[PDB]
């Protein structure tokens, strides 16, 4: 399977499935819409690039993820943003740790498929 020959549609089908699997791990509904700046007024004082699963879905369908690195980078922002903004004694921090853990095998297996 050679990179210049790779078709977009199959790759996007793979990313759609992978994103569904990742988002399903958000059983607390913490990561599935943007952190609202109106309700968390200091959020952008700390976080340079917010990310969430709905924004990832929009990016996917707008053809913004054309390799696995860029996709995984945004999933990793969901986690890292949360670990920075929230203290390690909070439920939200631990929820990000759990999301990273559960996302791990999903992403590794998905990348292996993307590399054929
Ligand atoms: C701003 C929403 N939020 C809350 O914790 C919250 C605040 C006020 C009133 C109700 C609320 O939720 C019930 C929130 C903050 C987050 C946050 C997520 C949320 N909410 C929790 C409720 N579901 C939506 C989600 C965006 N993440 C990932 C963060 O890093 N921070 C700081």
């Amino acid at each position: 399977e050679i990179a210049m020959e790779m078709q977009l549609t199959p790759f996007l089908i793979l990313l759609r499935k992978t994103l569904e699997q990742l988002q399903e791990k958000d059983t607390g509904n913490i990561f599935s819409e943007p952190v609202p700046l109106s309700e968390v007024p200091d959020y952008l004082d700390h976080i340079k690039k917010p990310m969430d699963f709905f924004t990832m879905k929009q990016n996917l369908e707008a053809y913004r993820y054309l390799n696995f690195d860029d996709f995984e980078e945004d999933f990793n922002l969901i986690v890292s943003n949360c670990l920075k903004y929230n203290a390690k004694d909070t439920i939200f921090y631990r929820a990000a740790v759990r999301l990273r853990e559960q996302g791990g095998a999903v992403l590794r297996q998905a990348r292996r498929q993307a590399e054929k």
